[PDB]
């Protein structure tokens, strides 16, 4: 039961060098990029963010761009995709990818994506190719090796205050404090070239980062042996069922709209549900797994899962995954739920 | 006569070594399930309950759980069937269980099953076996070596008040006194997945039931020295053997497969209710006692009526839970064995 989830945590553990390994790989590749992007007029002051890891062998990097101060127009009334323009009019480097005022995504997604891939070939360091994941997508994607493949992000950085369709968002407030989420708040935002064109969305994964890694109620939760809660080893388990499932529908691919991001999103209002560290004691392990997986199934049959910063935005629309998909999923956790998880067995 | 019944009392003890070896083995499993159960979250505040030795080779253990501030709603009209929800709206690993505000038994019972069904394969110990034993059963039934069985029940504990349907019940006052039935009645209840509609629980007083007959004299010191020597032990354990004696001769068609070590057990504490005086249970009376115990089991198969000990308006022996049939059958050989000096009881 409980035990059977302890043995899927440590042969997850196992692969823990060859991630590593994998993620060495990802770094010099990065921070190569990272220099040549420097010599660029319009990509001068480019940087990573975080100061990683989707899947196993799947990477996520994100490069920062500091940008002077911007003005955001609400495209339609859809709560994260917005028009760019300046609040200046002596002019900047970006002034290449304007049209009109607007600053053009696709257009630096473009010189973007032509750097890199410039890049890609005067190396015979080794074998990296570029590749397209799927359209809509902000990331520039690249395969190291055949066998690694990295999300390379364009991230345009804002220091104003956070627009108002984040306003109901990021309610951690009874979790992590209110002061916590004031000072989150005060934290930049990120634009990425992610359009649903001419727009930018808005990125919060610094965020994410911070909420996932400082978890607790308690200041000091996981920092001592009274203190060890399962919230991650939770995460881990929700990701590594949803890969399972779709590598086991890998025939039809009935499954393929659904990633990661859906279910670190659905863990994160867990976490809003579940605020106390005493409900997340890892004695409690598989009541606080079945926690997740039966919160994860009332967003699939609702159809409705909610940017944890962007409460108005659904990550479950008929317009982003279509009804026929999350039906299926349904059944499949539903079936996996009821019969302590097949999936996890041997 | 008198001479008869003791010689089954000796012949029974000589199967007690025998029954002891076995009940060694059953703890030993039991007490194995009881840390698995309490690596789980719902069930660790489990317990052992304590009734043990139902039959020869039959066992019954109860896992008492501590539950919150339950609400009983009662289940139509059924006096020991009941709902149950929390009286809190913070909540308990139970809530898993739940469906609206009902605590669900089935729910809760199948993964107690499931639960002990995978601590059982991967024992390398011995051969140990699931089994159901009858539709209704809250119990988990295990086979041990392929000859002993031991109800396994799971049991909601409860530390308010008893509910209304018990008022009249456990009627020991003239017996054991009014201030022991009050005492008694302070002791919790419980409440096992025993449905009618899978999502009832329904009342169990084993404990007490267990009390009264290891305390079951109107002097407190009854059986404690050689002056105090009753009968009351000796006469279930001849009423519970006369029942299982006459189910294994009609082996044939399983006519009195309805009928339990229970009912008798049920019976036997109403006489005792008749009979409040250890006087009235003299161990030189043990023919003249053992006899108020049938002709009292024959009245009730013959008027169809066995109230349950602590919910007298449930029926045991009512039409619905046993065939009109089956009573009247009983009612014929026990009739018979006692008109001959139980010739069941020769040789
Ligand atoms: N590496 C990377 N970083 C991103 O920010 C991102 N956003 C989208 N994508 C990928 O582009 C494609 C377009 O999907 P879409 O935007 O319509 O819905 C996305 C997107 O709205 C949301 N999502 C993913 N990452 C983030 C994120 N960091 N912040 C907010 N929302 C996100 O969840 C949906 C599913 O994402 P993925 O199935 O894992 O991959 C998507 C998809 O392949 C991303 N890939
Ligand atoms: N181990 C165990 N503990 C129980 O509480 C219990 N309750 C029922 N059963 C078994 O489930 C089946 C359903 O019988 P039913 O409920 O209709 O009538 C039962 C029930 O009304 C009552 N009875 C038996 N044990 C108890 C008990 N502990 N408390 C109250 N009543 C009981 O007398 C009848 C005969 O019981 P059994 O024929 O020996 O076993 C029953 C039967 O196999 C039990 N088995
Ligand atoms: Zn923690
Ligand atoms: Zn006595």
């Amino acid at each position: 039961g409980a035990s059977k989830l302890r043995a899927v945590l440590e042969k997850l553990k196992l692969s823990r060098d060859d991630i590593s390994t994998a993620a060495g790989m990802v770094k010099g590749v990065v921070d190569h990029l990272l220099l040549r992007l420097k010599c660029d007029s319009a990509f001068r002051g480019v940087g990573l963010l975080n100061t990683k890891i989707s899947a196993p062998n799947e990477f996520d990097v994100m490069f920062k761009l500091e940008v002077p101060r911007i003005q955001l127009e609400e495209y339609s009334n859809t709560r994260a995709y917005y028009f760019v323009k300046f609040k200046r009019n002596k002019e900047n480097p970006l002034s290449q990818f304007l049209e009109g005022e607007i600053l053009s995504a696709s257009k630096m997604l473009s010189k973007f994506r032509k750097i890199i891939k410039e890049e890609i070939n005067d190396i015979k360091d080794t074998d990296v190719i570029m590749k397209r994941k799927r359209g809509g997508s902000p990331a520039v994607t690249l395969l190291i090796s055949e066998k690694i493949s990295v999300d390379i992000t364009l991230a345009l950085e804002s220091k104003s205050s956070w627009p108002a369709s984040t306003q109901e968002g990021l309610r951690i407030q009874n979790w992590l404090s209110a002061k916590v989420r004031k000072q989150l708040r005060l934290k930049p935002f990120y634009l990425v070239p992610k359009h649903a064109e001419e727009t930018w969305r808005l990125s919060f994964s610094h965020i994410e980062k911070e909420i996932l890694n400082n978890h607790g109620k308690s200041k000091t939760c996981c920092e001592n042996k009274e203190e060890k809660c399962c919230r991650k080893d939770c995460l881990k388990l929700m990701k590594y069922l949803l890969e399972q499932l779709k590598e086991r529908f890998k025939d039809k691919k009935h499954l393929d709209k659904f990633s990661s991001y859906h279910v670190k999103t659905a863990f994160f209002h867990v976490c809003t549900q579940n605020p106390q560290d005493s409900q997340w004691d890892r004695k409690d392990l598989g009541l606080c797994f079945d926690n997740c997986v039966t919160y994860f199934l009332q967003c699939l049959r609702t159809e409705k899962l909610e940017n944890y910063f962007i409460p108005e935005f659904n990550l479950f629309s008929s317009n982003l995954i279509d009804k026929r998909s999350k039906e299926f999923l349904t059944k499949q956790i539903e079936y996996e739920r009821n019969n302590e998880f097949p999936v996890f067995d041997e």
